[PDB]
């Protein structure tokens, strides 16, 4: 059976500065109540927050981060979620420093359903170099699914409304966790892409901190003064010149709320990383965001691959997490049989028993990025946005496998609604 299920995605783009929780509290419900008088509004049945949406991102210190840490069913992050989710009447996911009892802090992302109770916990698997400031943890239960049910959002092929229920399995990955391991790693992997393949993940959820390539990430010149200083003035007249604060664009809001406007698929090039032009995208990232999702994109050698039966020791040796992960703490020779995991296992697309596996299925893509800068050297690329899989038969937005169904500015505060369409195979 196939179920046809349409959804109504929101996304909330903010510029969070650490020690303003407050202050973007009441933007944020600034932005919302400006969603709803729009003429185009619909009541959402997903909210997407970006990472750490509340208290900022660039922590240097755990003595820094721990006046902002709260445990997953406390704190005005929970709090903030909840009365969403109780407002709406749907899922809330916003990301948030997180403590335990053990007093162990991780990077991480709670789930609210509409009867705003948290339904999951997610952290962050793969840290960034942000993250090692503060003392953050990998996610000891790695890469994670867990289902959620949505209400009258799904019906079968020949009917003529959305009156059934639908469990999706859901799935969260956060900013790092689309990059390889540590970034050393090897590209071709794509650790987060094929879990969700792997997995069947239909719908997914990513909060992210994503950096503009025009930020400042040289090491030799983040710890050369002479160098940092003057780095720190080319971020400086960046802004200066596009009419902005070092901090970033607060309080006026981008809403494209109910539109279909779709983004244009544009190749990535010079002046695609360029901090301009604060209403369009950063198809760089837009771009690169994509690429990282290779296992659900239509490649044409994927026949050659399957049928030279390459990449079948690629599958088999293929673990579930990185080795030295603290997810830790041969079928070939064995006399064991076969599981049907080992068969749901892919590499770069390809099963050992399908050229795509992804084909002919449907996946929602979620990206929740924030905008603004942090230590005047960091610029987060923004342009948080909603894609589709179709899995219908190019590494970039040019390929007609994904469709981008819209996508907010680099630079500024908004939130993006859109009626995502797609089908499921219960």
């Amino acid at each position: 059976t196939k179920l046809l299920v349409s959804l109504k995605v929101l996304v909330i783009q903010l510029n969070p500065q650490i020690g303003q929780v407050d202050q973007t509290i009441k933007r944020t419900w600034s932005i919302l109540d400006k969603v709803t008088k729009s003429a185009t509004y619909v009541k959402p049945d997903i909210i997407l927050f970006p990472e750490f949406a509340l208290t900022g991102y660039s922590f240097h210190a755990r003595k820094d981060i721990l006046p902002y840490v709260t445990k997953k069913d406390e704190g005005p992050s929970f709090e903030l979620a909840k009365s969403i989710s109780e407002k709406f009447q749907c899922y809330t996911i916003i990301g948030y420093p997180e403590e335990d009892d053990e007093q162990k802090l991780y990077n991480s992302a709670l789930v609210v359903n509409p009867q705003g109770g948290q339904i999951f916990n997610y952290r962050k698997t793969f840290l960034y170099d942000t993250e090692m400031n503060w003392d953050c943890e990998e996610n000891p239960e790695g890469f994670q699914t867990f289902p959620m049910d949505f209400s009258k959002c799904a019906k079968l092929s020949n009917e003529d409304s959305y009156n059934r229920d639908v469990t999706l399995k859901a799935s969260i990955g956060i900013s790092m966790d689309l990059s390889p391991y540590k970034f050393m790693a090897p590209f071709n992997h794509f650790e987060f892409s094929s879990f969700c393949v792997d997995n069947n993940v239909e719908l997914i959820l990513c909060p992210m901190a994503w950096l503009n390539s025009t930020s400042i990430t040289d090491k030799q010149t983040l710890h050369n003064n002479s160098l940092l200083e003057a780095a720190k003035n080319k971020i400086a007249f960046a802004l200066k010149e596009q009419g902005l604060p070092l901090a970033g664009s607060q309080g006026i809001y981008q809403l494209k709320i109910g539109d279909s406007q779709r983004t244009p698929r544009v190749p990535s090039d010079d002046s695609t990383s360029e901090y301009k032009d604060m209403d369009e995208p950063d198809m760089s990232n837009v771009n690169y965001w994509i690429l990282r999702f290779f296992p659900f994109l239509y490649f044409k050698l994927r026949i050659n691959w399957f049928k030279n039966s390459s990449l079948i020791e690629s599958i088999l040796g293929k673990t579930r997490m990185p080795l030295d992960h603290e997810y830790y703490k041969d079928l070939l020779d064995s006399e064991e049989v076969i599981k049907d995991t080992v068969l749901e296992k892919t590499f770069l697309g390809t099963s050992l028993g399908q050229p795509w596996k992804f084909q002919g299925k449907n996946a929602i893509l979620v990206l929740a990025n924030r905008c603004g800068t942090e230590d005047g050297t960091t610029i987060f690329a923004g342009s948080s946005g909603i894609y589709k899989f179709n899995g219908k038969k190019s590494l970039d937005s040019l390929n007609e496998s994904v469709e981008l169904l819209g996508n907010l500015g680099k630079g500024l505060e908004g939130a993006i609604l859109r009626e995502v369409q797609f089908e499921v195979f219960r």
